[PDB]
């Protein structure tokens, strides 16, 4: 337990990536941008809402593990 206002949970529990408090910011795709590979598996959703057809990942439904796994 931490002395957090209104006993808010510290970790970023929102589905998109951020905290419950930071949930409106989750809608913004700024966080998603600046990442080397969209396809790389992280908490954030690989398919980007703004980029409809630009990504061209979902339409062909081709996932290459080797490409995303740089590490
Ligand atoms: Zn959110």
């Amino acid at each position: 337990g931490s002395t957090a206002m209104a006993t808010t949970m510290e970790q970023e529990i929102c589905a998109h990536s951020m905290t419950f408090e930071e949930c409106p910011k989750c809608s913004a795709l700024q966080y998603r941008n600046g990442f080397y590979l969209l396809k790389y598996d992280e908490e954030w959703y690989p398919e980007e809402l703004l980029t409809d057809g630009e990504d061209d990942v979902f339409d062909p439904d081709l996932d290459m593990e080797v490409v995303f796994e740089t590490q």
